[PDB]
This record gives structure tokens, C-alpha cells and sequence, in this order.
């Protein structure tokens, strides 16, 4: 049984990328962007109502299997869509004017792992050579100053590179989807935990987008705004002075191929539960964090 208000399991989200979908035709469609190293279908949704050339803003969730807020995050936003659609202004523009692709678990093999056998597992589950640890750390596996700092090249530790930028098969898709459809996406949103912050570029190097002051002035405002709703206080700015230097980021990778507005978000909380966020925070955490994506939708609606 599927809620949006505890952490649902593969085999739930799963069932749920189609029931959401044949639920809301108007407004929603699924395809597969590709398979995992063990070879489950990587499910990503179309949010919107059919329009003439509309653009589009990419949202992902899951990157780390421990992240369970991330991934209980793009199922909430999928939920407001479908619920507030006709009834609350802003979204509806959104959804009439731009399409949201919602990728709600990227790495797929690792969240199942963390419900079957280790709840702190954060990389894929692919194999590496020379050695039977496990896996690779997906936001240290794109082509953004790969592998140098913040990004080890040992396959047993946890920021793992991989044994070369897109090695797996879960970034490679995702790579690809945005190569494809980079005409139209002008937004990249990628949902981790936690700390609660709002990062842009760079994190692979100390140096600054060429659009910085407009990166900072919007995660400033997404920040106050969404912390009108209870007051959770987050930190911004760009990735490696507000949270550590680390090469091989998607967000850093999407602002390279000319996304000009890419987030990183940091969800709940600041260390009390970490990864382990109890699911009586999924609501609040998610009800804010809607605040800060809609601000940030809305300014990009506006600046096309
Ligand atoms: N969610 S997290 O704890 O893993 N933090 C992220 C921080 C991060 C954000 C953007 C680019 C590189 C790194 C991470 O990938 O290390
Ligand atoms: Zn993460
Ligand atoms: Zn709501």
C-alpha cells in the first residue's frame, strides 16, 4: 500500500509511476530512460498538460539510496501537481505553460539494498575490478572536473568516481535523457539530504558561474520563502564554499551543458536523524520544500 506520508519501498513507487499516471492522463506519462546495472526499468514521469513547444524543467530524486526524504520528495511534488491542478494558481500555470520530467529514484539498485539489507548504503551496486566492494557514487560520476577533488578513486569508499565519467549505467541514462531534450529543459533540480541547503555551481572547482549574482539572488529568496511555512533554516550558495569541494556532480554537469539555473537541494534535517528522517517529518519537510520549487519554477517561468 502506497502513502505519500511514510517511505514506500521499490516495488511501491514502482506500482505507483503507473497507477499516478493512468490516474491522470492529462496531465501525466511514463517512460523508461534506460535500465539499472541490475536491470530494473529507470522510471521517469512527464508532468504537465500537453502544449506547442513548451519548456521544461528537470527534477531527480534518490541519487543516494539513504536519502529516503529525496526520493518521498518527487512523489509529494507529483501529488501536489495532480491535487492543486485547476484550484491554485501558480501551479496551474506552471503545469499549463511547462513541463516537469520527475525522475523519482534514480539509483534504483541501491534504494531497494537499503530496504533489504543496509539502510545506510548510499552508492549503485554495480561491480568494480580488481576488488569485491561495491558500487560507485553517482554524483561523483559525471563528466564536471571528474574525479579530482572531493571524488576518491578507491571503488571501496563511498565517494567512489567510477572507473570513468557516465561508467554507470543509471548516470549514463540520465545523461543522455538531458543531451537529448537540452532545447528544452532550461532547469536541472536535483533533491538530496541533508543539511538543508539550496546549492548551485561550482562544486568541482572553486570558481563561479557566469550568472552568480542571479543564482544567488534566487536560492536567497527560495530559501526566505521557504521558510515562511515553520521556519526551517537553510543555508545557499555555490556547492563547494557553502558545502565541500566534489567533483562529478550532475548539478555542475547540467550548468556545463548550458542549464543556467541548476540546484542542488539539501533536504531535512541538520544532523539529529540524518539520513534516518523519521516519516512524521515527510509532510513538513515536504510542504516547505514545495514553497522553494514553485518560487524557483515561477522565476524561471518568468525569465525565459
Ligand atoms: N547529499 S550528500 O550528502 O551526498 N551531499 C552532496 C553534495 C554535492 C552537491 C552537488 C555537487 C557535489 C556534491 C554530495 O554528493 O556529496
Ligand atoms: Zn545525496
Ligand atoms: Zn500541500
Amino acid at each position: 500500500g502506497h502513502s505519500y506520508e511514510k517511505y514506500n519501498n521499490w516495488e511501491t513507487i514502482e506500482a505507483w509511476t503507473k497507477q499516478v499516471t493512468s490516474e491522470n492522463p492529462d496531465l501525466i506519462s511514463r517512460t523508461a530512460i534506460g535500465t539499472t546495472f541490475l536491470g530494473n526499468n529507470i522510471y521517469l514521469l512527464k508532468v504537465g498538460k500537453p502544449g506547442p513547444n513548451k519548456p521544461a524543467i528537470f527534477m531527480d530524486c534518490g541519487f543516494h539510496a539513504r536519502e529516503w526524504i529525496s526520493h518521498a520528495f518527487c512523489q509529494w511534488f507529483v501529488r501536489e501537481a495532480v491535487l492543486t491542478y485547476g484550484y491554485e494558481s501558480h501551479m496551474t500555470e506552471f503545469l499549463n505553460k511547462l513541463d516537469f520530467y520527475v525522475l523519482p529514484v534514480l539509483n534504483i539498485d541501491g534504494y531497494i539494498y537499503t530496504w533489504t539489507k543496509n539502510r545506510m548504503w548510499r552508492k549503485t551496486r554495480s561491480t568494480n575490478a580488481g576488488t569485491t566492494c561495491i558500487g560507485t557514487d553517482p554524483n561523483r560520476n559525471f563528466d564536471a572536473g571528474w574525479c579530482t577533488t572531493g571524488a576518491s578513486t578507491d571503488p571501496c569508499d563511498e565517494t567512489y568516481c567510477g572507473s570513468a565519467a557516465e561508467s554507470e549505467k543509471e548516470t549514463k541514462a540520465l545523461a543522455d535523457f538531458i543531451r537529448n531534450n537540452l532545447s528544452s529543459i532550461k532547469a536541472y533540480l536535483t533533491i538530496h539530504s541533508y543539511s538543508q541547503m539550496i546549492l548551485y555551481p561550482y562544486s568541482y572547482d572553486y570558481k563561479l558561474p557566469e550568472n552568480n549574482a542571479e543564482l544567488n539572488n534566487l536560492a536567497k529568496a527560495a530559501v526566505k520563502e521557504l521558510a515562511t511555512l515553520y521556519g526551517t533554516k537553510y543555508t545557499y550558495g555555490p556547492g563547494a564554499t557553502t558545502i565541500y569541494p566534489a567533483a562529478g556532480g550532475s548539478d555542475d554537469w547540467a550548468y556545463d551543458q548550458g542549464i543556467k539555473y541548476s540546484f542542488t537541494f539539501e533536504l531535512r534535517d541538520k544532523g539529529r536523524y540524518g539520513f534516518i528522517l523519521p516519516e512524521s517529518q515527510i509532510q513538513a519537510t515536504c510542504e516547505e520544500t514545495m514553497l522553494a520549487i514553485k518560487y524557483v519554477t515561477n522565476y524561471v517561468l518568468g525569465h525565459l
